[PDB]
This record gives C-alpha cells, structure tokens and sequence, in this order.
DNA sequence: GGTTATGAATGAAAAAGC
DNA sequence: GCTTTTTCATTCATAACC
C-alpha cells in the first residue's frame, strides 16, 4: 500500500459514469466501457468538463498537503518521416472506423501495416496520441 | 523542443492451475 | 467449472528519454 498518484480529471469521470455506461451497455465487456467513457469525456462541454477539472485540482491539493515529500516518480533523419507516417495511418484509421475503432478493425489495421508498427502497444500508444491531440483542438 | 513511457480506477476477459 | 492472478481499454499529467 505505497503513496497512490492522484487522480487526473478523467479518472473521476470514470469512477462516476463508469457503472452508468456498463448498465446502458451490458453486452460489452469492461474495456469497451473504457472506450465509451473516452468518447463521452470528449463530447462534454466547457462548463461540465470545467468541474471536473476543477475537482482534479482540488485532489492534487490535497494530496501535496498529506504527502508533502511524495515525488512523481516512473535512422535518424527517417525517424520523423516515420513518426508523420505513423500518425497520417491512423487518422485514415479513425476516418474509416471512427475514432475509437473495433478491437478486430484496430488489429487488421496492424496487420495491414505490419513493418510501420512493429507492435501492438505502437499503435495502441499512436491510437491515444493521435485522437487526444484532435481532441484538444476541438 | 519533441517523443516515449508510466500510473493513476475500474472490471470483464484472459491466463494459470487446479 | 472454480478461484486467483494478470491483461488492458480509456485521458491526463509528466518525468524520463531522444
Ligand atoms: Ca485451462
């Protein structure tokens, strides 16, 4: 039972919504819920998703006054060429199955560029990035 | 300056072993 | 088929890395 990290604003709407969601969707199993929070976290507007935000600060306040000494702790020239590469994939990914994509549409599209993603966690990692920066700017 | 990797909560699905 | 352990989907914050 080590000092937890406080929970972002996120991981308060997902403790709440979370049981709402897998009971308007009961044939779908935990990490598609995962999914379904994500897309419903990116459709709120600025005076809800504000309030969440605002209870993320509040923990994080709280945190550093009952943990005050806890620390957060954990080719090259066609390395940029392959990053865009990557990211350029998987934008046609989301306009082709929707930003978060069937687990079997996500897998054939590995398969379908096995050599630009040499992994799964490659482009579960670009699947992330990719939609949260269109997100942000939105 | 830009990218990678991590851990926060939660729980079905999978793996392990029986 | 059961119980217990391990996977992993999600955004955000962010140190570690390049
Ligand atoms: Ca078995």
């Amino acid at each position: 039972d080590h000092i937890r990290r406080p929970m972002n604003a996120f991981m308060i709407f997902s403790k709440r919504h979370r049981a709402l969601v897998h009971q308007r969707h009961p044939n779908q199993d935990n990490r598609t819920v995962s999914k379904i929070l994500g897309e419903w976290w990116y459709a709120l507007g600025p005076k809800e998703k504000q309030k969440y935000h605002d209870l993320a600060f509040q923990v994080k306040e709280a945190h550093f006054k009952a943990h005050p000494d806890w620390k957060w702790c954990n080719p090259y020239s066609s390395l940029r060429r392959t990053l865009d590469q990557r990211r350029a994939l998987v934008m046609q990914l989301f306009q082709d199955h929707g930003f978060f994509p069937s687990a079997q549409a996500t897998a054939a599209f590995q398969a379908r560029y096995a050599d630009i993603f040499p992994s799964k966690v490659c482009l579960q990692l670009k699947i992330r990035e990719v939609r949260q920066k269109i997100m942000q700017a939105a």
